[PDB]
């Protein structure tokens, strides 16, 4: 199109129906698939975090697995290392594990104990903000490592669901915001 | 590549009996946890890439979800696209899907309908080889979009599973090998 914003704004595919009816599913896979919009996606998060701590982070901590698209890639832009935060039975080797709510159903997320040392300065990435399930449990499992968050971010929000105030005190940002 | 790959081996961690025993899981989170080691293979997957298909791939392909971690680093490094491969139910729209064998009954992986045109030359990129039977699905897949498979890539191979046989006549390239 022309700026970086709108480049990845017209790659974020809408398919209403799936995976319910009435649900209006955002897909980032053309963001992806275009690299003129994964580098504008990457550049737009990576100026975002650069200009609100400094350099002062870390690490990012992707979330499975669509966060796992985003992470690596923003943290290396960053200069900084990658953490996973994975669906349990995922990791090898001692692990905290949270609950959260999945569908109609529960599910559990997991971290490695040794992921992080005390007083590390962490963000966390997914793909999109739904209900902020993961995101919460994600949040829960680094404090318990006596890592400091320092926000949440997505690339997309969906604001009637609500996530980002599950999320409070944590800060929490997101490049688009849709229903 | 002496120096780079070391930086890679050395973060490249063993659980015996995970997740069953006799398995010795190969944990590639310290790589993406270090910042030089992930920039290194990235680096030495790219390098590899360009040395032997030179400017004739079109897109990476990613296998859900630790292939996740690695695609869009290695595309964007190469200036491509990443296209999503995964498991069944996890895409919007239109799909392609199909079953494989793994130890005791089934899996299923997927791929967007309009993920690639024919005759679009693609790579596909795992963190680790075994039997080959994920990879050797995602080739099939992306087989029935027309898609030529130049090669698959992964950081580690275990070479008494022969994956390598089940991808033939799809070349296939390894960071690290063990039994
Ligand atoms: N020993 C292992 N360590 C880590 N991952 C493994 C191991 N064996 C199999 N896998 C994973 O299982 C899938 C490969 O299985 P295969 O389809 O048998 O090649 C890949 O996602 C690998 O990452």
């Amino acid at each position: 199109a022309d700026s970086e914003l709108q480049l990845v704004e017209q790659r974020i595919r809408s398919f209403p129906d799936f995976p319910t009816p009435g649900v209006v599913f955002r897909d980032i896979s053309p963001v992806l698939k275009d690299p003129a919009s994964f580098r504008a996606a990457i550049g737009l998060l990576a100026r975002h975090l650069k200009a609100t701590h400094g350099g002062r982070i870390d690490y990012i901590a992707g979330l499975d697995s669509r966060g796992f698209l985003f992470g690596p890639s923003l943290a290396q832009e960053l200069g900084l290392g990658c953490v996973l935060i994975r669906k349990r039975g995922k990791l090898p080797g001692p692990t905290l594990w949270a609950s959260y709510s999945l569908e109609y159903g529960k599910a559990e997320l997991e971290i490695q104990k040794d992921a992080l040392e005390p007083g590390q300065r962490v963000v966390v990435v997914d793909d999109l903000l739904a209900t902020g399930g993961t995101m919460n449990a994600a949040c829960e499992l680094l404090g318990r490592l006596q890592a400091e968050v320092l926000e949440c971010v997505s690339l997309v929000e969906l604001t009637s669901l609500k996530g980002r105030e599950k999320l409070a005190p944590v800060p929490f940002f997101s490049l688009l915001q849709y229903e």
